[PDB]
């Protein structure tokens, strides 16, 4: 129950990493969801007015999410800026009508990466990421999109742990009770895309991280732990298919 | 010859890296410049028609560059597609009229990454990078922009070496002698931005690679070699300031509390 210890640890991390790089200001995307709310509150405790939230709704971003984001900023005195990327996704939709929801969402996530980095350069700030360990392991995120940042304080925290941390940070119940959703298209949700809730995925991901962090996953070993055959096959496939997102691009060694 | 061994080496790298990932098709951005022309020719030899070139001119892109890129595809039978990003940068210019040239250029480089990746997903392909070793060490490129890719065959070749390889690959003279330029704004050139041509930069980078790799750069040692003080200061700064572009993000490790009995 020593989450106060964890909060101090993460705040110290943010302070040290930003300082060692020669910066004193940070920016991050605030979506109205749990993860970015946690990152926003942590940065506010460390940089106060020097931590800035950037809200970037799209043409399909759900309205409620944005208002919840604004309410968070007012509650925690977080300076913010609202910048719509709708004019950009509108062009993409007109040029690629039959584009899959995934392609449309990935473009938006990258547009967000671009404006966060643009904002950072013009204001001399660093971009703080919000991807949690569950998403990172599953590769549930857009490469060079929401996975793009300079520093990420909750990258080794599983989704269930980010939630527990959020409670200690007094994150609004509105955001705490909100089901995870990339919000890249109307009706999207982590549970629907993944097929299982984080209450079922996280326990398995934790054993996989402990047993096979730098070695191949042994589905038979996981089977012995009492995990559903189908569940293991599905989660293992996702992890192995997206392992590349956690690695640097392959560069031919000097001849 | 060693250049032929190099070509075979790079071709094998591309085929093995793409195959081990379960792919058979690749895509890359063709700007009309030397770096992308080199990557395009190499990919054509390995994947033939399965290697696609994506031309993405902006509102400021020089027209001559697109023409040279198109002629390259014709000479080497490279399938291509032209998608202008002008409509997108036009909105950016309208929203941020006073944005710096660097900010505007970074936005375009990132739009190109997004379309290359969009194209790769819809066609079951991998994005091949074109950043050379000089650009990588100097951080002369947009993070998550042109530096973004799955595999990069020329990341360990200095610009000067890329030029020599290009000669053996029979790249059009128009491209070979073309001055390096991000072409993110009218009149841009690597020499004007960096302050020096690669003929002066590369020799210094090669010494830095040989002298410093386990320890930080020592400007006094470089001064003893005979390098000009300004060149050393300029290049050393670019390398140290932009080293972060070649690394993954800093992620906070799991918290391990120091227990009372520890
Ligand atoms: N083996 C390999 N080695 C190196 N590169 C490889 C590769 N295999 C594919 N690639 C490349 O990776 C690309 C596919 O990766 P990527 O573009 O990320 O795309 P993808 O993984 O296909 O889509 C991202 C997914 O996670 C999503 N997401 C996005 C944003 C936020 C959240 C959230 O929960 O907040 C979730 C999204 O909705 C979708 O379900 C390919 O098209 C290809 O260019
Ligand atoms: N220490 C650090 N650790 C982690 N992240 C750090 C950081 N310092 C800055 N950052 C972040 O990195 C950002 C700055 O990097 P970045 O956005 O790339 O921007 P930046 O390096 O400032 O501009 C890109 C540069 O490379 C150029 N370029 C671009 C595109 C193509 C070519 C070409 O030759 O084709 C050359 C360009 O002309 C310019 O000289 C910052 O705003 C910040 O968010
Ligand atoms: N409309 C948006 N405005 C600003 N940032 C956004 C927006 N949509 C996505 N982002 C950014 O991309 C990330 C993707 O959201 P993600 O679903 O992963 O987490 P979240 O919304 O913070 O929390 P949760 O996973 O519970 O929904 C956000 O954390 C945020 O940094
Ligand atoms: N108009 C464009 N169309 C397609 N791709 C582009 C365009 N502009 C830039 N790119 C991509 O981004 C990269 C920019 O890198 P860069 O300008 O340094 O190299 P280059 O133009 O190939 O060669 P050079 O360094 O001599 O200019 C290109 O290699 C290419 O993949
Ligand atoms: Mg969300
Ligand atoms: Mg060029």
């Amino acid at each position: 129950k020593d989450y106060q210890k964890l909060i101090v640890y993460l705040c110290d991390f943010l302070e040290k990493e930003v300082q060692k790089r020669g910066f004193k200001k940070v920016v991050y995307g605030l979506s109205g969801g749990l993860d970015s709310a946690v990152v926003g509150v942590l940065c506010q405790k460390v940089f106060k007015e020097n931590a800035h939230a950037l809200l970037m709704p799209s043409s399909v971003s759900m309205p409620e999410n944005k208002t919840d984001a604004l309410n968070l900023c007012e509650k925690f005195s977080i300076p913010y800026t609202e910048y719509s990327i709708a004019p950009y996704d509108a062009i993409f939709s007109s040029h690629f009508k039959d584009a899959s929801l995934t392609r449309k969402g990935n473009f938006c996530a990258r547009l967000r990466m671009a404006f966060l980095y643009d904002y950072s350069l013009k204001s001399d700030s660093l971009v703080i990421g919000t991807s949690n360990k569950s998403e990172r392991m599953l590769g549930y995120g857009t490469l060079f999109g929401d996975l793009a940042c300079a520093i990420n304080p909750i990258g080794e925290l599983f989704k269930t742990e980010v939630y527990e941390l959020a409670r200690r940070l007094n994150i609004p119940k509105k955001i705490l009770n909100k089901p995870p959703s990339a919000d890249l298209f109307v009706g999207q949700s982590d549970e629907k895309d993944l097929g299982y809730p984080y209450s079922v995925i996280d326990p398995l991901l934790k054993d996989i991280e402990a047993l096979f962090q730098t070695k191949p996953i042994d589905t038979e070993t996981l089977a012995q732990l009492g995990y559903d055959e189908i569940l293991v096959k599905n989660i293992t496939s996702r992890i192995q298919k997206n392992a590349f997102k956690l690695e640097l691009p392959a560069i031919a060694k000097r001849f």
